[PDB]
Order: C-alpha cells, then structure tokens, then sequence
C-alpha cells in the first residue's frame, strides 16, 4: 500500500555520478514546494511525491480550476475560479496529481527534458486502489471497471463525468465523442439497413439482373485476359450481377444523401455535446497563449542561430512532405497491383477448385492489408523524423503538425487501394482491337465480370470486418503501477476512428451497410479502450483540453470530402447513371427491357491484335463469330468500327452533370445543416447566463 | 448657437393635451439625471439637452467604454475601461451624444416608442460647428469636409480614426470597408486592362474571327425570326465576333481564376483590417446579450398571448418570402423579355437606320433597369411589411431578417436578367425544323449572331456605368440641423456596393474589366457618401459596432456563389469549350482552322414548318440552297438527319467537365488562400499582449 502522496517517479539505481547529481539537484529544488520520500526495492530505487496543503491553494488560485461552491441554482451545485470548504479531501487525485505535475514541469533542473536526457526512467501519479479486489472500500477505479470498462454493460450508457473526474478531460473528451459517434451511428445502421433489405426485396424483380442471370440467350463476352484464359457467357458470372444490384439500387442514392446529411448533423451534434460538456467541466477558456515551454531543440536552435548570427527549410519539410504523400500514393496503387498479382496459380498446384472468385480477391486484399500495417508503422517513423527535422517552436504546434502529417500519411496508404478499385480500375485498358499494354508486356487491368463494384464492396467488408477479426481472432501501489504500460496518447485511438469514418462517408454511396459494420466495431472498441484505460496503462497525467483539436477539422474536412467522392462513386462505379441514360433516351417501351443488349456492345473476332485470341476458342462449345464486350462502341459492321460512338458521349455528359448536381445540391444541404442547428444550445446559454448573473449578486453582496 | 448641449429633441407645439402630458412626464424623469432647456421658435417648439459631469463617468463606468491611460508603451497612449484625468473635456461629442442617448434609450415614459408614437418630431445630436465657416476655430466637420469630402481629394486615404471619432464605430467601419473594397480594387483593374489588351493584340489574328470576318466563303446562315427577317451571311455580323475575342480570349479563364483569388484575398484582407480597427477602437467585446430592450409590438404580443392563453406562423412567413423570391424571379424573366420586346418597330416610323443592334439592345436595357428601380422600393416595402407580421423579439434580429429579405429580393430583380442572358437565352430554341414556340403564336428568343456573350458584355456594361451616369448626367445650430435630411441607414449603401461586388465577382468570367468599373464607380463614391455625410445629414447618433455584421456573411456567401457561376459562364456561354473540343478532337492540322465550318450545322431549305420562311428569300442576291445554323446537328444529306450528333454530346460532356474541375480546383484554391492568411495579424496579436501584460504589471503595483 502506498500512503496519501500524489505524484511518483523513478530513479535508475546503480555518465553514473552525473546522473546522480542531475538527479539530487532536481527534488532538493522540489522540497521548495513538495515533500519527498525516497523509497526502497531490490534492484532499482524509486521516489514519492507527497503535496502539502499549505502549497494547495497557492497553485490552485496560480491557475483558475473552478471548483464547487456552496451556494446552488435549481440542485445544482454552482461553481467559481477557487473557492473555500473544510475536510481537505475536496481535491481528488486528477486534480492534486496536475498539481504536482505542473510543479514537475516548471521547476527547473522541467521534469519532461531529464526524462528525454534519461537521468529518471518513469514519472507517472498513482492509479486510485485496484479493480477486482478483496473488499476495497469503494474504489474510483474499481468502479469504473464494474460500470463502465466490463463487455456485460456494452449497451449502457458511460459514466462520462466519473471517467472524467478519474482520467482528466482529454481522456473524458475522447470517450465522449466515441460515444457520440457510436450513438450517432444507429440511425445510420437502422437506415443502412433497410436500404440494403430493399435491394434484397428487388434483386428478384429487376430487369437488367433478369437480363443477365436469363439462359438461352448465349451472349458470348471477350476474354478480358490475353492469353490464358477464354470466351464465357455472361449467363455465368451473373451471380455478380444479382448481388450487385444491392450495392446500386435506387435507394443507394438516398442513402448517399442521408449520409451527407448525417455527417453534418453528427457534426453538429458533437459541437453541441462538447460546448455542454466544457460547460459542466470548465466554463473559463483561461488557456492562454504563450504560457507552454517551448522545446529544448527549439532553444538549442535559437542559441545557436543568435550565436552564429532558416526562412527556407521551413517551407522545404513540407516540399519533402509532399514528395512523400505522392510516393505514398504511387506506392500503395503498386502494392495493392502486386497484391492482387500475389494471389496466382491457385488451381494448379493447390487445385481447390474454388469457381468463385472470392477467395483470390479475400487473399489479395488481407495481404494488402498486412502489407499496409506493415507500412503504417514506416509512415510514422517518417512523419515523426520529418517534424523533428523541421523543429517546431511550441509543443502544441509540434503535436498538430506531427498528427496532421501521420494522418495524411495513413490516409493516403489507407485509401489508395479504394480509390483504385472505385475509379481507375479498368477504364484505361482499351478495346479489344487494341489493349492499352503497360510495359509493354500485359495488359493493364480489366476489372471482375459484372463489374468491379463487387470487388469494391467486398474489399470494403473484408476491411471492415477484418480490423475487428484480427483481435476477435500485497506488493506496493507504486511498483505495481510500474509493472504496467506507459500510457503512450490518445492520436492512434482518434486515428483508427477518424479512418473508419473516412471509410463510412466515403463509400456509403457503393456499400450501403458500412454504418453497420462501423457500429458493431464501435461497441467493441469503446468497452475494448475502457478496459485499456482501467486495466493495462498507467494512470495519465490528466491535463486539461477544451476541445479534440486538429481531429475536429479533420472530420470537417473528411465530411466534405465524402460529397464528391460520393458523387463521383455513384457516377462512375454505380452503374446507375446508364440505366437512367438507357430508360429515358433509348427505351422505345418506357422500361429498360434490353439495357444489357445496349450496354454490351459487339466485336468482330477475326480482328485481334498479334496473336492475342485464346489458343482455346472453343470452350463455349462452338466456335464464336462474334464477342462483346462492354465500351459502348461501334459495332463492327459500320463504317467508323469500334471507335468511341455517341452513347458514350452521352452517358459521360450525364455522368459529369449528376456529379454536377449530386455535388452542389448535396453540399448546400450540409451547410443549410451546419446553419440550421444552433452552436449554442438553449439550455447551456441560459444556464451561463443565470449563473453569471447570481455570481455578479453573490460578489455584490 | 448652441451651448454646449450632446442631444437635441423636436417637441410639437400647438390628442393634443394628452400629447402634451406625454410629453411632460418624460423630462421630468429625465432631470433625475439630465439637464433640459427649453428652446423657442415661431412656429413648433425644441428642447435642448446638456449632460451633466455628476453623471458622466456614472454611465461611462456603467458600460465599459476604453479611454485613454496616462502612460504609453512605444508612442502609443494605452487605453483602460474607464480613466482620471482633468480638463473635463476628454469626452468628445461623439461619446457625449452616445451616453445621453443611453440615458434617453433607458428612460421609460424608451426615446424611440414615443419617437414612433409620434409625440417628438425628432431626437437628433448636433453636429460640431459647420463646414465652411467664417473663420470656425478648428471644427472636426470643417476638417473632415476639407480633408476627406472634397472631391479633388479622391486619391488620397481617407482620415478613417477621425471619421470613427466623428460619426461612430459604424460609419467608419462603412468607410474602412468601402475603402478597402476600393484598394482591393486596384490590381484587379490593372489585371483586367492587361487582360483586355491582351484582347486587343490578338483580335488581329486569332482563326475562328478570321473564320467569320473572312469574306468569299458567302457562308449563308438561317434568318433567326419567324416571319419578318431573312437570310444573311456570317460575314456581315463578324464585328460582332471581332469584338467578342475581347471578352472569351483564353485570358479570361486565367482572369476567372485570378478573380477568385483576388475575392478570397479581399476577404481575408478586410477581416485582418476590422481585427486591426477593433484592436484600436474598442478591444474589448463586453456586448453581451439580452441587454438590448424589446420590441413594443414583441411585447404587446407576448402579453396578449399569455392573456388568452405561434408555433407555425413564424415558418409561414419564410414561406410567403421564398413564393415571394420565386415570383421575383419569373417577374424578372418577364420584365426582361417585354423590355427587349418594348424597343421595336425603330425602323419603320422613327427610321433612324442604326444598323448596330446595339441601339436597341441598350434602350431594352436602360428601360429594363427602369422597370426594375421602380420595383425595388415594392419590394423593400414587402420585405419590410413580411417582416413587421413576423414581428421578431429583438431589435438585432429584427435589422438581420429585414436586411437578408431586402438583399434576397434585390439580388434576385438585380441579377435576373444578366442570369437569363448568360444562361437560358437561346438554348431552348429548337432546330430550323422545329422551332419551340411559346403560347403557340411566336418562337421563344434567338441571342445575336456571332453569339449572345455580347450582349450579356454590353448589358454589363450598361448597368456598371449607367448606375454612375444617372446621378453624372446666424441661425441657431439646433435649427440648422433640424432642416437638414435624417439619417436613414447605412443598409442601402451597404446595399449598392454588395451588389456591385456580386457584379464584378459573378460575371469577370465574361467581362474583364468589370473592376475597372467598379473602381471608377467607388472612388467617386467613397467621396460622395463623405460629402452626404459631411453636409446633407443629420448627425447620426454613433452606436459601437464590432463588425459588419450579415453584411460579411453575405459576402462570403457571394464570393462562394461566384465560383460556380463563373464555372458555368466560361463553359455554357463563352464558346471557349467548343475551341478546346475542335483543337483536341477535330484537326487534322493542330490548328482551328474550319472552326466556323465545324460549328455551323447545314439545313435543307425545304424543310421548314408550315411557311415560316422568310417571304423574301432573295436578299442576300441568289436563291439559297443550304442555310447553315449553330446547333451542333447532323446535315441534311444523313440518314438521321437533324438530329443531335456526337459532336454535341462530345462538347457537352467536356463543358460539364470544366464545371467540375474549375469548381473544384478554384474552390479548393480559395479555400488554401483563406487559410494560409492568417485571422489574426501578428503586430495586433503582440501589441494586445504586450498591452495586457503592461496593465496586470500596473494593477500588481
């Protein structure tokens, strides 16, 4: 057991007697303030840090904390900068370990520059008591890990003040707009939901499915390879079709619409949710400017540079940044290319006979993925470097430019292999007169039969599903908390939520049940952190934040985003503006009976380019006089054969005028959003001004 | 003369003694603070008002207005919320004025519900002096009328410390703002006489004006109205061209471009300048909340409602507004097409022989901007009217809603017709098969030869420089300033301008000289509010204001409307996509030469619908076989003849390509441009904390 001190750091028990002197210089300057009491073990000797209540309010009033009054509007207990009671126990553990934290860090030799030299090994306050035990007399920790950190209470709500008041507001900040976004993602779920049992109401009854799945019409479509395989009927690869018709109905449309509009009114929600709670938490934005120390590289820099004695290196970081976001790009397209050419020879020496073509794409998307989070961990160091490289001059300023620089990283590398498949798939890769070979050697890439929205909502759902599968598959206080993991930070717990909602906005427009799949991984990962937080990590240092930050237009600026990619999913992978080209412009009857017969269009066989035909042209069971593949081109009967024909140029113009429209409509119904719903609730505005206005009588009487 | 009186009230010397008790029982409230001194005239009678320095700094502590300290950091005198210092004459008549009309404002029977009842004539502050003077001892009004309302003082800055000191927070926030927007406004026309002479150098040699001015091809084009007119040749109608390279030359796009930079920048710059002009009049933003008084009709409804007791009228207005705006729309549409209808028969009876098509097309315009100056006092007084019957709860958001239903029904009359000329002028026209009449009996409208991008230049042309060409075609101090004019608002002189700033920013993408206009129009302006000002006003009453207010809302919003219109001029009405489309697709040169010949659409003479070829088809000399009109259509020797070809979807598609990445890259560079500029200016930022961190050193001492 540990007695009543708040703080805790770790000495190195034994250049050597330097260390030692740079360790006694620093508590001799802390005894100023704090009493201090040298502990023992076996191998390696540890310190305590008791407060004093005489040094308490000095630093409690030095900065504002507002505490509790005495006096209370309507039960509920007023609050001011400082404020006076007995039975000193008013200060819990968060707030007295900030204190002797922000002791810590302004008595010089801070404390984080020694601990960066290595002169002390660990400097973490003291976790409240611990869960699970044998009678502990009402525990805060034990508490939150009986209410709160448990997988049996996933559906409650979270004690969002306790794991403030226990954590600090950053910790609290996170873990509310979690569940803010867990919360927010069940009507999207709900929605997402019926948009998808609709397209499985009407997969049986629509007509260009019927068109394809329909025997007897024998349509033979060209190899799409160039040389080994050959002809098939597009009778076969229809189950493609038939399940793609519940990733590019109608009602996908809405769902892209419903999901803009859900993005901003989530957005508005959480600004709301988070100005109710910097109101029950800290109503004074007393954080000041220029009050954080600035780095020691930073001094080190300035030092020399007035020595010596810089208005360009600062601009080439971002230049070399830049190189690195675009190699990045480049890098993740090759690395999904040679992933999906990784998985290869699968029936002949295995021979699993696997007649789906599902399991090659599985296989080349999880080893995408393994080579990805292979990658994450490069793009870190890289990005880590290259802000250090840069030194910039206050702390703050140096974790916003650090986070800003791995969150482009990650998502670049995070959503290349989507935008590949989404967009440029198989659009370069010619006719079959002439493929557009790259390298000279092969051709480029025709995406699956049926199209390659399938591949893209599979890979979608595997990325989805596998960031889930692939974790689903008597001793003293202070040494115990010793044996734990240092609590690393909150910017990889922001990152994977701010991708997963990247993935959802984004690609809703093609796979319409991505808020399911983002809420089941929700509801995991919110008790999975808790249990992290109760369990596995040292307590953190709670320091004070009024919002999430840079996370905060990062969202904005992903929610924006996904207006244009959606409108540009919808135009051109859905398949969806043809079939309005088709119904309204060639249609002859009023309905698209004949879509597949006008989108497919015809080509001559006898005109391949130098031996490209399959050396085995009768797999069909009859020699073909005619293959068709699907370019919207001229037939090979005509006098300008297989160039561009004027659908094309049709359906391309209507393709660019839905992105057009989908794209300014859509964003004009975001901002009339943002602008509908107040920033300011009604019940936190007049409850501020009822409180000032009491605090203005209390002080004038 | 005056005394030395700060406000100055109208009685009505003569129901009429109940009149006279309401009067009296107002000053008679107002000696608990005021002095009074009843003036005396012939026929209606006036009060005087002088404060008394008992209450001066009663009120001027009661809200904290920042006077001027003792001690000056750098040459600069610092300022604090209320100051000592002799010489009672520290405060000048603006704030005087400002703290008697509180007291008049605060006062019940406050000022204006009996202004408004009708029991004073007028309440009005007098003006220092006046201009002109038989040797005035250093007037602030002679000072500001000879050194900033003169009119050969046009190029110098204007004194905008002594206008705020002199007229309030709000008119020289007006002032520094249209002095801004005129500063701004100087490389935008250097841009833009650099870009028109850029015009001017290739007209000589550009193809596609070759193309038409170019005689011996005798290309024979189609008449283009029903009945009355007959054939003529491209080269006739060529100056029309020639002159239309000026406006849609490739420097254009670059302009459309630079334009919304040039926005952006204007308002970063204008938001840098009003944080610059806050920090040096009124740092502090203690403008709370709810402390502005009622409405009297928000008050006789709440307490008529709690007497006989809302929810759905209070949208029936917003509703009413926006039938309101659609009405305005079509009415503009209407008002335009019987103005370009009204200027007719000009040959017959008058026989001037214009032969220009320019006469006509500025008297349709001249009496379109007619019909709609008539229109505009209607519907200020509807918005004013529909505002009244929603009857909002404060003054602040009675001033917005009406300002917003104002400038929405001023935008829509004011932009209607340049929108209908720019976008649906001749589109919707058929093919010389068929034409689309409208109510049967004439064909819709058919834009000028050469293209109607002249006529939406000469109409722009026409508003920017005919809303300058209609205006260029003993006695005591208190009765003095009562036969002056009252001063109405600044609402339509921010009014003007922000339609003129809509002017330049929507439609530069056709008219590459619009600032240049826009200038020459502002620095007669700045100079002629400043002379109103100066002479033909009474003192308005200086009320601070820390910004605009919707008015910088409504520019954004405007800034951000430009980006798509200018997308959609330059590609549906510029003729520079057909340019781009013709060199990239069909050239079989690399050059355009047969732009012309590729444009224009051959017809069959014989076919026309129902004897609507011209009765005289032999003006042009010979009998025309083949008349050619402009609709991208298949020639009459085809199998589907008249019909659309692939040429029209080919350059749709890239017109609507264009939209999509000049919308997106322009917007994306406006919003780089208004992040990379800072909100906060660096000198202000360290010159507030070097100020507060002066005044804590001064109150810890």
């Amino acid at each position: 057991m540990d007695y009543h001190e708040d703080d805790k750091r770790f000495r190195r028990e034994e250049l050597c007697r330097e260390a030692e002197f740079l360790k006694l210089k620093m508590p001799t300057k802390k005894v100023y303030h704090i009493s201090e009491t040298r502990g023992l073990l076996k191998t390696i000797n540890s310190v305590l840090q008791k407060i004093t209540d005489p040094i308490q309010p000095k630093v409690a009033e030095h900065r504002p904390q507002t505490t509790k009054r005495l006096s209370y509007p309507f039960s509920r207990e007023k609050q001011h900068l400082f404020d006076l009671t007995d039975r000193d126990s008013f200060f819990d553990s968060k707030t007295r370990s900030t204190i002797v934290y922000e002791i810590l860090k302004r008595t010089t030799c801070g404390i984080t520059s020694l601990l960066a030299n290595g002169v002390y090994s660990a400097a973490y306050p003291l976790h409240d008591g611990d869960y699970e035990g044998d009678n502990v007399e009402f525990n805060d920790r034990k508490l939150l890990y009986e209410e709160w950190a448990s997988y049996g209470v996933f559906y409650k709500y979270q004690p969002i003040d306790l794991v403030r008041k226990y954590f600090g507001e950053k910790v609290g900040l996170y873990f509310a707009w979690l569940g803010a976004y867990t919360q927010m993602l069940i009507p999207a779920s709900i929605v997402g939901v019926i948009v998808f049992l609709y397209g499985c109401a009407t997969v049986d009854e629509n007509i260009p499915s019927m068109e394809m799945c329909d025997q007897r019409y024998n349509i033979t479509m060209c190899p799409l390879c160039d040389k080994t395989c050959s002809y098939w009927k597009m009778s076969s690869a229809c189950a493609t079709a038939r399940a793609s018709h519940l990733f590019d109905n109608p009602a996908t449309v809405f769902f892209s619409v419903f999901m803009a509009l859900w993005a901003a009114t989530f957005m508005e929600h959480w600004k709301r949710k988070q100005m109710r709670l910097n109101y029950r938490w800290d109503l004074t934005g007393f954080e000041e400017e220029e009050e954080a120390v600035k780095d020691h590289p930073r001094a080190e820099y300035e030092a020399r540079v007035l020595e010596k004695s810089p208005a360009y290196f600062t601009n080439l970081v971002s230049i070399i940044f830049m190189i690195a976001v675009t190699f990045a790009i480049v890098l993740g397209v090759i690395i999904y290319r040679i992933s999906t050419a990784a998985a290869l020879a699968m029936n002949s020496s295995p021979s699993v006979r696997s007649n789906i073509r599902v399991t090659v794409t599985a296989t080349a998307v999880i080893i995408n993925l393994v080579v990805i989070a292979l990658l994450d961990e490069v793009y870190g160091c890289i990005a880590r470097w290259l802000t250090k490289i840069e030194v910039p001059k206050t702390e703050k300023s140096f974790e916003e430019r650090l986070t800003f620089k791995a969150f482009l990283l990650k998502f670049v590398n995070s959503y290349t292999p989507i935008f590949y498949v989404a967009f440029f798939k198989g659009r370069f890769v010619g006719r079959p007169g002439d493929y557009v070979y790259i390298f000279r050697s092969f051709r480029m890439e025709e995406c699956a039969p049926g199209g390659c929205l399938m591949e893209l909502c599979i890979q979608l759902s595997i990325i989805m599903l596998g960031k889930q599968l692939i974790q689903n598959n008597r001793k003293q206080r202070y040494e115990v908390d010793f044996n734990l993991e240092p609590f690393a930070g909150l910017t990889p717990e922001y990152m994977e939520m701010i991708i997963q909602f990247g993935f959802v906005t984004l690609f809703v427009a093609s796979f319409p049940l991505a808020p399911l799949f983002a809420l089941l991984n929700n509801i995991i990962e919110i008790r999975l952190d808790a249990k992290k937080f109760v369990t596995e990590l040292r307590r953190p240092v709670a320091i004070r934040a009024k919002d999430i930050g840079i996370w905060y237009n990062i969202l904005r600026g992903v929610g924006k985003l996904a207006v244009i990619i959606n409108a540009f999913v919808i135009s051109f992978t859905s398949d969806f503006i043809p079939r309005l080209v088709y119904l309204y412009m060639y249609s002859q009857n009023g309905t698209m009976h004949g879509f597949v017969n006008h989108t497919l269009s015809s080509f001559n066989v006898s005109d391949f380019q130098n031996g490209t035909a399959p050396n085995d042209p009768l797999d069909l069971g009859y020699e073909v006089q005619i293959c068709r593949y699907k370019d919207y081109r001229e037939p090979p009967w005509s006098e300008h054969k297989y160039d561009i024909s004027k659908d094309f140029w049709a359906v391309l113009a209507a393709r660019l005028a839905f992105v057009i429209v989908f794209q300014n409509l859509v964003m004009f119904m975001s901002d009339f959003v943002d602008w509908v719903i107040p920033d300011i609730p009604k019940d936190i505005s007049q409850q501020i001004h009822k409180e000032k206005v009491l605090m203005v009588e209390l002080f004038m009487r």
